[PDB]
């Protein structure tokens, strides 16, 4: 009975309150299931309650890789092009930056990452599309001091959300529920 | 002339100057090729001159995934065994931590890696072994908040280096060459 509800329960609910409704990535044309499971399980780990995409690996989400079961605890919401995506998250709020390699992009240390925000994420091979530049809100850059170009994918992707982690961490987000009763009462009722 | 000279030429030095001697990454058997290359192409992004292991990707170092080519640029130490890679690195003047998944760690970013510092990392299913954690100097872990238990390893590495990257760039680390005339001039030469 206690193992039941003390355990399962309990640990559940505990990780529930600690979902962000308002931090999530958009992954544009990401391939590589071993990318696209890696990404959501950074995602778990700092809290996001659900992730988007156009295109994921070959157009149907497919995990393989990590994923402590990842894909089982954050929803992917996948849209039917790129304007979509980004109708859905800028109608809710969020302030969308695009990673890129160019020289002129943000330090991604500067962003303020406690307010509502998405960070879009391209392909292993060639980046984010001029589309996506051009329908974000900004465009961020992780300092490279070294020969290569780029970082892996899921790579990038972690150094970012653990920053806009370490944000929230300092900001207290993490230290009181924040999704409505329904959502919460929702999600609880699935995990 | 210039071409061979001003960029080249220019370009290489002004990354090796960069090279952080005291900064590197211990891999305990890594067996995916994919986390290793990715690894390794994370400690070029952040300045590490040469990093080790022990058992990588079956014995023999086997790339892949990643790189831009960054084991091009990225030196690569394997070590006979565990007890000589941590004879090497502690004989060098470095502390060493490993990662682990343990709640008795030490939170990463509470460390300072402006100091010789090597991280150690596990093998993707199962972790650290015991041996390595009697060996290092102590144990770090980064948090996780959600549902799952660890982290991608290639994604913990990243967190981990970039804080130190973080760190460095502060204390202006990066800001003047930190390899003698000889192991600069050394390294200049094959690049
Ligand atoms: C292989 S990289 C970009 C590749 C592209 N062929 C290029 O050379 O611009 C994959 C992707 O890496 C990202 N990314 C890689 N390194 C990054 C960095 N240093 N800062 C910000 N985003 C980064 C992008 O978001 C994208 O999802
Ligand atoms: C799949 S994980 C550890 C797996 C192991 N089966 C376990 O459950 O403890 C691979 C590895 O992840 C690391 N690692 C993963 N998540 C981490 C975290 N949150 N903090 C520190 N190191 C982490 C380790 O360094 C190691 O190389």
């Amino acid at each position: 009975m206690r193992e039941r509800t003390e355990a399962r329960r309990r640990r559940i609910e505990e990780v529930l309150r600690r979902r962000q409704p308002d931090l999530t990535v958009l992954l544009e044309n990401v391939h590589k299931p071993h990318n696209l499971s890696a990404i959501l399980r950074t995602c778990d780990a700092v809290g996001v309650l659900e992730a988007h995409a156009v295109n994921p690996t070959g157009g149907v989400p497919t995990f393989n890789e990590t994923s402590g079961g990842s894909h089982k605890w954050v929803y992917l919401r996948v849209h039917p092009d790129l304007h979509e995506a980004f109708r859905f998250l800028k109608e809710r709020g969020f302030t969308v930056y695009a990673t890129a390699l160019r020289e002129d992009a943000r330090d991604f240390r500067e962003v303020d990452y406690t307010k509502p925000t998405a960070v879009l994420f391209g392909a292993e091979k060639w980046g984010v599309s001029e589309e996506a530049l051009a329908l974000a809100d900004g465009a961020i850059k992780i300092p490279m001091l070294g020969m290569v170009q780029s970082l892996n994918v899921s790579v990038a992707a972690a150094v970012i959300l653990f920053e806009a982690q370490r944000q929230r961490l300092k900001a207290g987000l993490y230290d009181r529920p924040r999704l409505d009763p329904e959502l919460y009462q929702k999600v609880l009722a699935d995990w």
